[PDB]
């Protein structure tokens, strides 16, 4: 284990996948200036430490949405997990639930809501799509009648964003097989074995005797997508929907607070990891807007990777903050471990900043302990 | 082929452009500090999308100088497109056309007014450069009775911009031989076989008995020129033109609200792709000023790549956008067809973004949906 | 040889020193940004010169802590210098006196308080980690008898920094062989040589018989770390040592004067040379407000290499600088005599620097001729 | 010919002369940020054309001191240009005056006041150091007598700049022989045959039958450097030389106007092309300033290669800009037609770019024209 942060882990990540999974998981849309952004925003605050404070004793845990957990960290929703580890969802639920911590399960993920419900008693979210009111109950009622917690609704994938690297590797659903294919399988043959071994795999939560291959799935899927989803609808969902609520995807203090005065209990500023719109915003950007603005719980993501980055978002106002491809490092490296051990470096790694910056009890973090730059 | 956007057509029009033709093409003045402030401006400005929009009917017309046109883009004037593919100029005016929107002719084509008035039925544009009286009101004349709809008036030609790249290459009219130009087209045998088959471009609106080779029409050309030009030649050809009137070239909202104020329709506010001069700003940053001090259309170009880019001047006032070099990559590449694909690129690209922002009907974009940085 | 700055002693320093205790000396926390923008800050200020003064007779020396000494440098306490020299302490201590400056001895020395102090008549000062009172008592009490002038107390070590050159390359305590190490030892026979003639370092205030290995040193001084360390142990400090007594650390005017306000004789500003939190201020982006607000000396260190950083630090109202790498470099590239050149060059850069800036009397150095950029 | 502008001149320069020589040129102090910074802040305006403006009939006469000349450029002082080219000094002098500018010979030329009086009958500027009285009465009358017309005080090498490329180089005025310069001059061979044809260039206003030498009269200049001159030996200045008198080598404002009170016609605002202190500021910092402050001549150099620089600095106010490294590059590369064709190039690049930002006659050049960024 020559593995100290989660950089070596992406490293790891690259070499075990095929770079056409690889690709998929890693780009952003168009030129990639946005993931970048999402990167190079946090240097724009620096720590101004306070110092002869006991630090002997330290706290990490907090609530969100009123609920205490061991750290104010979430693994957030992706699609796909089965594509870089087999059962790759529960491999992260686990690794959520022994780190105490919830995992949001994806629409598209590759193990459904209720086998995943099934087989992990940790704090389970569900994230829902923007899609039509008829199949969108069906999925909502499932997690609600297996004890999901929360619910999340996100609205930025209404058209798809244009990511290049999945045009240039022709990575859509219907795959067959290739020069490319081939030979970017042959070079990775700890990956494709596993990928022989277990098969293709399903979007789970679209699974049935009639649509019964991935292929029919997405189809399904895509035609499910409504880019008419509004107000209104959130209304319905609200009303369909009896615990926690949270809109994910927005980047103003202004849509932030409409969700809150439609019924949600809290917002994630998300711009889905620099993949649907290059030019967008960090959500950083408006974060101590959004959290003055609402006075609710206000979490966010998107180009989260050092514990120094969560730590300034807490500061600022944030509730929590979710991993994407951090974590999702640590799957496709290393497995359930992988993840597992991604989180212990994270939670190792805020402990750390904490202390340095003299502020024992996580809760107590505040713009105070940060220079603007 | 892999062609997903605007740099993949300029990667394959400098494949099969000679090097000094690709150099006339892409080269700005001098430094190229300018070529690269017109790109690198637009990072200026970053998106605030509107979530819980309906973004399911979007469209994209609008009207330009009180006239219908199926998306905010033109092909903008640009000479010598002969160089480029063969009938370059009806190419791009037949492909403008198809997409629904204007086409306008450089005074320096290698087709005639006339000729392309023939041949093409679309909405044709003349540009005139600032020239002597005489052979100005000739051509103005052509135009105006061979059924152009609208004349630009190009003012930052008074002289010729420094290009270092045509001066070391020895890129001039009379052209001759040497071991590097041989060698240049016998590395781009596609072109040249194309240039031998059809002979040297002339500058079709120069033609005639005695200025019947292209040095000739260079010569009388650059003679024609006239620095003198001012307000008073604007007034004369005001009265001289009865339709739609355009200044372009324009730097500033002070000579913007002058040009309305002598009786033009509308400015183009540009610095000609970084080609006159190299510390020009980009008509980016006197953008919004110009549309709040004239009230009248304010049209830009220069640095235009990506639709991210058209929307952002879109929503900062600019009643539509001219394309360069965009579209002369696709020309270069391949033709009529690469043309063609381009524009179907662009009105995707301008089309997925409106999606992502929130904003379904172009004409209600506005700076809400951005944030300054 | 071609030693004419500080870098030079880097490069030379880098080729007798084997790469993974090149790498402690040189490396900073994770990304390492903290260390570049140490040197970076030094950019902010540039120089704005008094002309037609006299600058014939110029002078270095000033009081810090009301005590006269040839320029205002002092070498800073660094652990460890054995890995890099034979006797390195020592060296560095004779070569200090030699140059008329203090020498701060570290807590983590290789060569214990009263060795030094039988060894060397120079101005010798003491750093103290923060740690529990018991073993505190006994090492600040054989500074005192052994005629120690000033403490200085480490703040920002409650907890270890990450270091991750240190973490790749498995350089901890117990060490043991490798590939690796052997390979490291045998590219570099001169260290080597040294090495095994002379043993391994040991943590000199930790030995004793039952300490007697470094492994068991090292164990018992990270034990005695004491991340409890509050303004109240300060004041017992305070009433323990009778001389005078500096805070070293901080990085904010607030925590300076509170310093002062327990007792403390001034402070200096510090982020360790940006080896414990990577995205720590630069201690001169509160210099001059720490000067203004506590009227007391403020001393400063991290970052500094070239004699016009030391003089824009002064200017700003610093009383002193503490160098740690700078210095480093001449002891591992050639000993005492490396150190001696290194304090030769800087005195020589101060006093050109003063020369260029009509600044003839360094005790008169003001903002007056700094340009804030 | 394939030089079209100054950099094509460096280049040439770089391959004619020995790396010794170049650097020697080319260097500046310590790391070099300062001449970087001398190109970067042009960087720092951008231009607003004023467009439809009658530039027909341009001009770029202007009146320096009183008194007009072709275009507002000088040749500035620049020592040993002997080591450049045969007879350099003369060189320069002669394209200075078919270019109709005036020429300001050095303390350090190699070619003395008298000879080149004797030799050319341009408007000749005599720069003298900040030196000993009585040498200084010495070579102020020579220049008196001989039709000299304005006299230059340079102040910013009271001690020399720490140029670490000379360093390296051992490039001292006893020089003898070594591996590394007969390589060298090996190497380049014309410039060797030009040296051995020619033999050791001379401190010209140092020679005499006593101190016949090279290392005998820089020993001589250097023992006259006197960096005790104050402003108390400028009024001694002032009052022995009766004509024009300017100050070089100031960086404030407040020292420009004190110039102009003890008597100064005008100063020159300037850094000595970054070789004298790295970390100062760009004379372009202070030009407005200074023009507001003293309402008398402030001419300005340090770091011009383009027209465009050249222009920005007398939209600022700057009655004149003095060229050293640029035409030194044609010097050295071919003698006195390359600093004629470098002349020809400069004047025929700043008056394309008053044609191209719509401003004819160059003293109405204004701030209006300059976009801050
Ligand atoms: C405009 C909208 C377009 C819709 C966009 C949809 C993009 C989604 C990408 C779909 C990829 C489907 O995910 C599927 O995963 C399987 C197993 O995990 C992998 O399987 C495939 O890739 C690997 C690459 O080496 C090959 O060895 C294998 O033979 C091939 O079938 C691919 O990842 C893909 O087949
Ligand atoms: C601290 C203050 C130090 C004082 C600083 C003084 C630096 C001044 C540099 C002095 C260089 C004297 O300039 C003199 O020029 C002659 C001819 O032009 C060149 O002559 C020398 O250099 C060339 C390099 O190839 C050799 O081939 C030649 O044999 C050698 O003598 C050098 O340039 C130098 O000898
Ligand atoms: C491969 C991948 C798949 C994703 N799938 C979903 C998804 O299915 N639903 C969703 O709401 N967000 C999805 N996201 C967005 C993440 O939930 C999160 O917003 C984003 O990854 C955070 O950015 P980061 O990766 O830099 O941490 C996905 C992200 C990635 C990288
Ligand atoms: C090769 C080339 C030729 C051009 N010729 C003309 C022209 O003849 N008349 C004119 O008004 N503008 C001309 N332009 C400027 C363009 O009309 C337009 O202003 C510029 O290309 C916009 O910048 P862009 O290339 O970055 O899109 C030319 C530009 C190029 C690159
Ligand atoms: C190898 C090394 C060891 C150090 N050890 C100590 C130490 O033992 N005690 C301490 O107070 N500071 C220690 N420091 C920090 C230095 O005292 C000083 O604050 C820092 O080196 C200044 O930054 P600079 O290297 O950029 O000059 C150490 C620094 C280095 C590089
Ligand atoms: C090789 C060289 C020698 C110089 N010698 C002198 C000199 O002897 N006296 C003087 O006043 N300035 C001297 N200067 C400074 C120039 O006069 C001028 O201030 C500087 O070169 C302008 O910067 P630039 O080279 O970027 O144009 C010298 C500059 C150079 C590069
Ligand atoms: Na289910
Ligand atoms: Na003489």
């Amino acid at each position: 284990q020559n593995l100290f942060n989660v950089e070596d882990y992406r490293k790891l990540r690259q070499k075990r996948l095929p770079k056409m999974v690889y690709d998929y998981l890693e780009g952003g849309a168009e030129d990639e200036y946005g993931v970048k952004h999402n990167r190079d925003v946090f240097q724009q605050w620096r720590f101004k430490p306070k110092r002869l404070v006991d630090v002997s004793r330290r706290s990490l845990q907090a609530e969100v949405l009123g609920k205490r957990q061991s750290m104010p960290l979430l693994i957030g929703p992706t699609g796909l997990n089965g594509a870089l580890w087999p059962k790759g969802d529960l491999a992260l639920a686990r690794a959520a639930t022994k780190a105490g911590i919830p995992f949001v399960l994806s629409t598209a993920s590759n193990m459904s809501i209720e086998d995943l419900a099934r087989q992990c008693d940790g704090d389970l979210w569900f994230q829902l799509y923007v899609i039509h009111r008829e199949i969108a109950q069906g999925m909502v009622l499932k997690a609600l009648h297996t004890g999901y917690t929360t619910l999340v609704l996100t609205t930025d994938v209404a058209v798809n964003g244009y990511r290049e690297r999945d045009l240039h590797n022709r990575f859509k659903i219907p795959m067959s097989y290739s020069a490319k294919v081939v030979l970017d399988g042959c070079l990775h043959p700890r990956w494709s074995l596993d990928f022989v071994r277990h098969g293709m795999p399903q979007l789970a939560n679209f699974v049935s005797s009639q649509t019964s291959s991935l292929e029919m799935q997405a189809a399904l899927m895509s035609r499910q997508m409504d880019a008419s989803f509004n107000w209104e609808a959130l209304r319905w969902l609200r009303d369909l929907w009896p615990h926690k609520l949270l809109v994910k995807g927005l980047l103003s203090a202004e849509d932030a607070d409409r969700c809150i005065a439609e019924g949600a209990d809290g917002v994630i500023l998300s711009n889905h990891g620099g993949r649907q719109l290059d030019c967008a915003i960090s959500p950083m950007e408006v974060l101590a807007q959004s959290v003055a603005k609402t006075g609710k719980p206000v979490l966010i993501d998107s180009g989260f990777r050092r514990g120094s980055d969560i730590v300034k978002a807490l500061a600022l106002g944030a509730e929590a903050v979710l991993l994407g491809r951090a974590t999702l490092y640590g799957l496709a490296a290393r497995g359930e471990t992988g993840v597992d051990e991604v989180l212990t470096l994270l939670k190792a790694d805020i402990d750390r900043t904490l202390a340095q910056i003299g502020c024992p009890d996580i809760t107590s973090l505040s713009p105070d302990y940060l220079q603007n730059e």
